[PDB]
């Protein structure tokens, strides 16, 4: 579960913290600084070059995935999207700052379908996963004789564990030949063709080589050699990824330091590690921001503008989070003694103490503003701008910190250039925090503790340090800043955990229900009539000419069947639902949304998973006397041979047949050995059945079947909700009932008839959802005819999606939806 | 040219001989023997394993090529063919012992078309070529810092030359994207898709790794390391391939010894090199032979049998050539002193001297028998069997050489098991020798000189050595054997160069011409009537009911349009032509053969290149009054509007219109500004025109066009040879002439009409032929209508091929064919 996973990552981070403090026992901060200064222009330029090559390779990851799904897209646009996904992903990788999240947001604007985008994401991660495994294992079998003495392991046992991984990968590839599906439980993996996976391997290998080469050109030494370096680099990168620490922050450095810490000077390895994290992590993100900001300030400009407007908040969230990390770490790190005596000869002592504490606290403020910046909040924007401008001013006062001032100025440039993208008036503090963002805050605080304990390893701790206030008392100043961020972070965690949610949402007021029904009547969507059940909460647009109907179940808010009413109010209502859901500490879920609402949902930060398809029949060319629908015609005659009669009972006369309808309804319930549903399906509640016309089927002067008919005043679409038959209803009864309802609808002048949802009839490279959605579709979408039955009317198949807010697991949202339908709230009952 | 290339390879071999004798200045044969004995079972077993892996990889080369051409073939059969191609190819690679030659012979039986097989061969060689380049260059850029000090070159300049090759390969790949054709003169290269070339790269890389690993596990050392070893191995393998020495015999060992000869003991490197050549070269060939022989002695047995019966002579040619090399080298190598004193205590001195000299000479006899074994000669078989049985007996007498006896026994097993495959009674000595086989003999003799000079480096040369005869005088014995093989080899070269050819072949005797024409009349092929021209030599089958007609031009014998007559005599005649062509010192060429003769031609050792297609019209459903041929019908009416008249003049009345035909013929010649042709095309010779019926076209009571009609008594097919029009012949004249000839043929009861050759309307990965054939087709196949004109009659397009014996260049055969047609012999003229 989400909290258990995060706590495991934190335990791993704290152990690798113990390790790195042990491994760097005889290294001091000044050695590391001297090492950073020793690095030549040549080494830096080569590192920039290899960073560039890595990022070109990664673009090819995404182009390959698009060729595999067979959906050509423009290179400028793919390139920008992939660059943005890997910048953000390599630096962070927790919810909404993942590569997957960047890919879903960018590619929805480029017009890939949610399953397209889901398959792309499965391709790119499995590629990286099996590729990294392969590269590592192959390298380790080749250089076991060289890496063994380095790490103090038998070159025989390495060659065994290396070779064993090679065997298992080989076995997977051979068992998964010709798209055979390998099931590791709920996970179903189908690998691609040998040719696809061969080109991808070469790109994964190029990229891993280029990145390793970045770190290699930065480390001065002649004792390891690129092949051994590549193996250790690959294993470090893989272990970091498995650890689930953001960027593999300690895991990567610990694997590199342990591995190379016999051959190489650990101060030089640490210097190289600092620059590696600057050049490979911090720089491509700065560049992405600068590019998009310059665009918004040429065909190039145009391309960058359209993708960046979409991605700029996630880039700026990641930039804010990095500059927060920077401010916190700089708080626990020593300032040059040159700068302090300059500050000694001008400013007074109390200011340079204040400026320090405050800059530490503004870093934590920037990491909170980062989560907000992701949600495009205006408050988050203001907080972030104030924080950055104050930290710019303050950092020069506390250490003449020109490079920190420069980075903060880049952030203020980007924030001012794209102010328009942050218009959402949801509260930043009220929103709460997720386990992932508490874990990132926790690694930042433990990072700071490790950094202080490394930096001031020599200083002897006294209770006097806490109240020591001198122009050159950096250890005291640092200890105090750390206390600061610790207490404020503990506060944030405590608040997120104890957050109130004002119980559950309110039910459907009598006045409220009427207002929604009137909106339903003068718009096109017939299934919107399900608000009449009164089992769903209603929240209106500000002007009152649109609404969302929704349910409450555990930690999900689940909306039903798109926003309803005036098309102009949809954008606002989608955003308002997701924010209010967030405010109550619940994930937002839209159940069975159309392709028209996918774009608006993607902005709000929701991922859409195809549930099934509606069968919609064009009534304006539904020609029964035509050869195409001859059997539909034939079975009406068969119904006439069985002496079946059809009538539409208008609402005020429904009371006269309620008793007869009630008997048929329960006869059906026990015949199918089933209970009533809710939410997406109506249940036999007299007042609900009484509110709409009923199509009834009669044999020997007795009602044998019925269906409540859902219509609007616009005549754009009709549908049915309940449709039930007595056990004795003759064969063809549905054929007869459906054919007569559609002809009645056809002649009164309705344009379309909705036969309702049918489950799925292309598979991601790796999937955990397919099985889950399939077991749900059959459970709910087969009550009023099978897919084959609906196909006989030659309908348009439009897909419908489950859009879910939290990125944890699509399945958890559908399980809350399953109870809302299966059990759920009782609601209004007569 | 063929001789210049071979002489360049020999100069390279002699220089690398100087080098290897220099590099091994302080190494003695006993050190190398001690090294071979030091090798453990573990190292040998690992080497066998890596040999197995290499050979599995190479099978995937051929499967990949078949997928690229889109022609699925059974894995057992492909696997056996690829194994056989690489065994033979790695060991030899000169004409008929190349991988290409093994592929053309095996895949023709499996039913791939000659262009299929041509594209496969282009795929596999370019794959190996660019792959080896890539592997080498990539390895060299990665380990330049490690290989530099080893070879005494700047790791900077290596990284420059390595990187420059990488750049050029990269540039080729990028310019050749999307099947763009890159022309390096006559050579047109179109690379495959990124995905194909990516999977192939991974196989080439696996194979090169596995082979390198064979040599690596055999060399005892801890000072180089597998990556540096791989780079040096790849460069050695590439240089050997470029040198064109068989197996890269000295080039590979010299590159390996120079490279590793600072770090590794050269005696141990040389021991490792000996075993490498045993395990990677000699063993897979032994195994192939054993497998096929056991097959001919189960579904496995069946598969092996069908492919081996086809390939067994080329395997056994390669085995004989290796055992010849063995006997020669063993002659110049020392025998154990243990064995000689055993021979001292029993046999007398004169026998063990004789046995030595004779075994040397029988090795050279086996290398001559190898060329014969390739041609499936019975004489070659007998010679090879006698040689092997004598050398078995003799080797035990001269050195108790049990392992040599064993290898010779494998050869005698294989020869006896497949005696049936060697039935051709062509003379082995009369056949002569090619430049390639003289070059192989020359490297074998220089190999022997280098080996003797290395083995007896210490011995001080005297004229007394020549006549020293002692049980322990091995250096004398060796010197004498070397003199032996030198004089006998010089004799063979001298004979091959001075070989007589009894001038040129005889022309068509009056009696001979009649006998052929009578054969033509009672068979189906109408174009066989071209023998009547009397410009072509005729050679009959033994029973006299079939014949081949052919021409003589420079160093080619060119047959015309398949063997003619009784189907049963074709196999014998194809073989007889190729042998007699060989006897006269000329390449055999069949010009425009049908698919039915490709199999028989493939056995004889000819490679077929598609020239073009015949347009053959089914006259039994040629319905002019049908809607499908409405315009053909319309233009006959247009001809009637132009007042055109048609008649077939029977042969005895042709003299009455000769003068009128002669005027039309020359009027046509100058109008098209052209001269008469020969060989495949008739020319206006009165006696030739008089021998067959003439279709004539008349306007205003005057002949304006004519065509001689070629028929047989069987009514299976008709065609035309000359078809000529006066400059004033009205538009549609051909349409009219062709339509009337076919209707006349249709009603008299002929089943097919041959419209004649049309040039080509899928490209090898690399080709040198395409341009050449295209310039020839347009030059000769457009005299009696364009391709588009022939398509109007809706014909069957059957391809026709140029099958050429010598593997040097297809183009050289077509140039001799071009003169035979363009100029050629005058022939019989009236
Ligand atoms: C004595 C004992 C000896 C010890 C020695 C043993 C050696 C063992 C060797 C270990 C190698 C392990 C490799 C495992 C790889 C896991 C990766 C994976 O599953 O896919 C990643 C991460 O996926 C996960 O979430 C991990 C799930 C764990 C289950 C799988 C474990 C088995 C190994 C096979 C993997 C199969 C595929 C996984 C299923 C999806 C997803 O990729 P992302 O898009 O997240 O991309 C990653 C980042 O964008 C890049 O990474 C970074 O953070 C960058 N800093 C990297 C820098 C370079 C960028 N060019
Ligand atoms: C100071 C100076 C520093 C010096 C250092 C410089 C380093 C330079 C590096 C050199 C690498 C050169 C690589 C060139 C490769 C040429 C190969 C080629 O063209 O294709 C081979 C041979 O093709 C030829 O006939 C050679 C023609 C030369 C022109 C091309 C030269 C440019 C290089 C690019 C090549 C492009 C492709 C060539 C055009 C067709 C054909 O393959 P085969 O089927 O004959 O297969 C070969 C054998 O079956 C295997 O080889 C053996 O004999 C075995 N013993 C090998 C053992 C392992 C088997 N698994
Ligand atoms: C949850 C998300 C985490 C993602 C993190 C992943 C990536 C890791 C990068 C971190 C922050 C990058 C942004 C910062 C970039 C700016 C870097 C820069 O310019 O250097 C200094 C920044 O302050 C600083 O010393 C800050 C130093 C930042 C670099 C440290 C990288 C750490 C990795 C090394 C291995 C140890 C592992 C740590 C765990 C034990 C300024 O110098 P200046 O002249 O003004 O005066 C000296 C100074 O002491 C004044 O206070
Ligand atoms: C044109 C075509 C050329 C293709 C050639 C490419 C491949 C190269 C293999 C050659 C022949 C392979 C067949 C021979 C396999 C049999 C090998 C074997 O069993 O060993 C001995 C064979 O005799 C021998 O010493 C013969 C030795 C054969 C192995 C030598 C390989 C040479 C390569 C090493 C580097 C130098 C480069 C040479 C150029 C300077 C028998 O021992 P035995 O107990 O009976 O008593 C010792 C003896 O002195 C009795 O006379």
């Amino acid at each position: 579960r989400t909290p258990l996973t995060a706590a495991a990552t934190l335990i791993v981070f704290c152990l690798v913290g113990y390790a790195i403090m042990q491994l760097t026992n005889e290294v001091r901060y000044d050695d590391v600084v001297a090492a950073l200064a020793a690095t030549g222009p040549s080494a830096i330029l080569l590192a920039l070059f290899f960073t560039a090559l890595s990022f070109l390779s990664l673009v090819f990851y995404d182009l390959n995935a698009i060729e595999y799904i067979g959906k050509k897209l423009p290179f400028p646009h793919v390139a920008l999207t992939a660059f943005s996904a890997y910048a953000v992903g390599n630096t962070a990788g927790f919810g909404a700052l993942s590569g997957g999240a960047i890919r879903y947001r960018a590619y929805t604007r480029l017009g890939l379908s949610p399953e397209d985008i889901g398959r792309i994401i499965a391709f790119v991660t499995l590629s990286f996963g099996l590729g990294l495994a392969a590269v590592a294992s192959i390298a380790l079998i080749i250089i076991a004789s060289e890496i063994g003495p380095l790490i103090g392991v038998s070159p025989f046992l390495l060659r065994l564990i290396a070779g064993s991984i090679i065997a298992i990968l080989g076995a997977v590839m051979i068992i998964g030949r010709e798209g055979r599906v390998l099931n590791f439980g709920a996970v179903a993996i189908r690998l691609p063709d040998s040719r696809t996976w061969s080109r991808q391997f070469l790109v994964t290998a190029f990229d891993i080589a280029a990145s390793a080469s970045v770190l290699y050109v930065l480390l001065p030494q002649t004792a390891i050699g690129w092949p051994v370096f590549l193996a250790v680099y690959a294993i470090a990168v893989g272990l970091g990824v498995l650890s689930h620490v953001p960027a593999g922050l300690g895991v990567f450095e610990t694997v590199i330091i342990a591995s190379l810490g016999s051959a190489v000077n650990i101060d030089a390895v640490l210097g190289s590690l600092v620059l590696y994290r600057l050049i490979y992590h911090v720089l491509p993100l700065l560049i992405a921001v600068l590019a998009v900001s310059a665009a918004e300030l040429h065909p190039a400009a145009s391309s960058v503008r359209r993708i960046g407007g979409r991605l700029m908040p996630q880039l700026l969230s990641t930039l804010a989070l990095l500059l927060g990390v920077m401010l916190v770490f700089s708080s626990v790190t020593p300032t040059p003694d040159q700068n302090l005596e300059f500050l000694s000869n001008y400013l007074p002592l109390p200011m340079v103490e204040g400026a320090h504490f405050l800059s530490s606290l503004l870093g934590l403020a920037l990491v909170v503003a980062a989560r907000g910046l992701g949600q495009r909040l205006d408050g988050a924007w203001w907080v972030a701008v104030f924080s950055a401008v104050a930290a710019l001013t303050l950092s020069l006062l506390k250490a003449i910190a020109l490079v920190e001032a420069a980075f903060l100025a880049f952030l203020i440039f980007g924030l001012f250039v794209s102010r328009r993208l942050f218009t959402r008036h949801a509260s930043l503090l009220n929103q709460a925090m997720t386990a992932s963002w508490l874990m990132a805050i926790a690694v930042i605080v433990v990072g700071a503790v490790v950094i202080l304990l490394f930096v001031y390893r020599d200083v002897e701790y006294s209770n006097e340090l806490w109240w020591q206030f001198e122009f050159t008392a950096e250890a005291p100043r640092g200890l105090r800043a750390l206390l600061g961020i610790t207490i404020i972070s503990s506060a944030i965690a405590i608040f997120s955990l104890l957050r109130p949610a004002t119980f559950r949402p309110e039910p459907a007021t009598e006045e409220a229900l009427t207002r929604a029904v009137e909106i339903v009547r003068k718009q096109g969507n017939a299934d919107a009539n399900l608000v009449r059940m009164g089992d769903k909460s209603i929240m209106f647009s500000e002007k009152g000419d649109a609404f969302i109907m929704y349910g409450r179940q555990g930690r999900s808010w689940i909306a039903l069947f798109d926003p309803v009413g005036d098309h102009g109010a949809v954008q606002e209502l989608v955003w308002r639902f997701v924010e209010a859901a967030r405010a109550a500490g619940c994930r937002a879920v839209f159940y069975q949304i159309s392709p028209a609402l996918l774009s608006h949902c993607a902005d709000a930060g929701l991922r859409a998973f195809k549930l099934g398809e509606l069968a919609v029949a064009d009534l304006r060319t539904f020609e029964m006397k035509g050869g195409k629908w001859a059997n539909l015609r034939q079975t009406a005659s068969r119904a006439q041979r069985d002496g079946l009669e059809f009538a539409v009972v208008e609402p005020e006369n429904v009371p006269d047949i309620i008793d007869e309808l009630a008997a048929v309804s329960t006869a059906w319930l026990e015949h199918h050995n089933a209970k009533e549903k809710g939410f997406s399906l109506g249940s036999f509640d007299p007042d609900y059945v009484s509110a709409q016309p009923v199509g009834i089927l009669k044999k020997d002067g007795k009602i044998v079947a019925f269906a409540n008919i859902l219509v609007t005043e616009s005549k754009e679409e009709g549908t049915i909700d309940l449709m039930r038959f007595s056990p004795d209803a003759p064969k063809g009864s549905m054929d007869f009932l459906f054919v007569q309802i559609m002809e009645y609808l056809r002649n009164q002048g309705f344009t379309h008839f909705n036969l309702g949802m049918a489950p799925l009839s292309a598979a991601p490279v790796w999937d955990r959802i397919g099985s889950t959605v399939f077991e749900h579709g059959e459970r709910f979408y087969n009550f009023k005819g099978l897919r084959a039955f609906k196909s006989k009317f030659h309908p348009h198949w439009q897909p419908r999606y489950l859009a879910v807010s939290g990125g944890g697991n699509p399945m958890i949202a559908l399980m809350d939806a399953t109870f809302l339908i299966g059990g759920g709230l009782k609601g209004v009952v007569r």
